[PDB]
């Protein structure tokens, strides 16, 4: 951007230049699209037309962001390698746009009462990043008295991705940002059932992530990383 009033496309380009080489994707949305669907308890306390960006990591993030980050780290200091790596790149967004007020909420942040600061999947949905498939998206479901948690599916990565956080730009208002529905890439009831069951009941076998066949998966190494318990992880990369 250069302008007296910065436009969404200029900002998106700048954030993408910063983040995309390192295996992230960014999707604009209005705060109102997020607040509309939510009770007052979960509302973001910003004007509705406030610009936000939903940020996710693709399979590439492991090799392009995390590995270089670990190599330049004092590994003894590190309690949360992935989170800190993502935090460093999110902080780089502030550096590329130093003139603008920016709030970042990461996916793992909670309020003192333990409620998530951002509902990542609702954000992913209204930003058109990934369709958020919920219990309500199955008519007359077979599941009875249990919690059926929802899951986002990306049209290119299927379930082989993660939502990393939201970048908010208070004072930049984009009331005419045109909304786009996420790709309904799991359209049939039978497939939504299999997807939700795979996510709620079988997530350790990975298979829910293939609910749409991906153009790219996590490598066998990245899979091994995330499925060995946190304490042994740096040993698995030989560090
Ligand atoms: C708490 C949590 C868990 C807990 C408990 C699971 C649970 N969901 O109860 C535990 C620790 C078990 C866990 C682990 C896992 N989960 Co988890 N975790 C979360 C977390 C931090 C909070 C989700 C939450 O509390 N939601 C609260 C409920 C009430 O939200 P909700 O059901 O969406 O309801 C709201 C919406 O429906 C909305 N709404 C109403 N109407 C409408 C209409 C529309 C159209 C929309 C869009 C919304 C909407 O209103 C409701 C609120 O009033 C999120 C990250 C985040 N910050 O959101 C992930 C998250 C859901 N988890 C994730 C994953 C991958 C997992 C694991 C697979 C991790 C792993 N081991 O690899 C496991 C799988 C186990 C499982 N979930 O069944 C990913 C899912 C990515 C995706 N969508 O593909 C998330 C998004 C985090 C991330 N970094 O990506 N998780
Ligand atoms: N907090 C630890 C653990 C992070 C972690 O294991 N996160 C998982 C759960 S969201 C993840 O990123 N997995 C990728 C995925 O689920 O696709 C860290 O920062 O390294
Ligand atoms: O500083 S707090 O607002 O308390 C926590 C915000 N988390 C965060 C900040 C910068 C980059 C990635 C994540
Ligand atoms: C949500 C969530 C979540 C975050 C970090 C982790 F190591 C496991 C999880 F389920
Ligand atoms: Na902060």
């Amino acid at each position: 951007s250069n302008a007296m009033e910065p436009k969404v496309a200029e900002l998106k380009q700048k954030i993408e230049d910063t983040l995309c080489p390192f295996g992230f994707e960014v999707y604009p949305f209005q705060v109102a699209w997020y607040n509309e669907l939510l009770p007052p308890a979960f509302h973001l306390p910003l004007p509705g037309p406030t610009l936000a960006f939903l940020v996710l990591s693709t399979p590439a993030m492991f090799d392009r962001a995390l590995k270089p980050f670990l190599q330049s780290c004092h590994l003894r200091m590190l309690t949360d390698p992935v989170d800190q790596c993502v935090a460093y790149h999110l902080g780089r967004v502030r550096e590329s746009l130093p003139e603008l007020q920016i709030e970042i909420i990461a996916d793992y942040e909670v309020h003192p009462n333990r409620r998530p600061k951002i509902l990542a999947q609702t954000a992913a949905h209204v930003a058109g990043a990934a369709y958020y498939y919920q219990r309500q998206d199955v008519e007359a479901d077979p599941w009875g008295n249990q919690r059926i948690s929802g899951v986002c599916i990306h049209p290119r990565f299927g379930g082989w991705f993660a939502i990393r956080g939201v970048v908010l730009l208070p004072g930049i208002e984009v009331p005419d940002l045109p909304p786009r529905k996420p790709h309904d890439c799991v359209p049939t009831r039978a497939d939504r059932i299999a997807l939700l069951e795979g996510f709620n009941f079988h997530w350790r076998d990975w298979t829910y992530r293939d609910a749409v066949t991906p153009q790219e998966r996590y490598s066998e190494e990245q899979k091994a990383y995330f499925s060995t318990p946190p304490a042994q992880r740096l040993a698995l990369l030989g560090l």
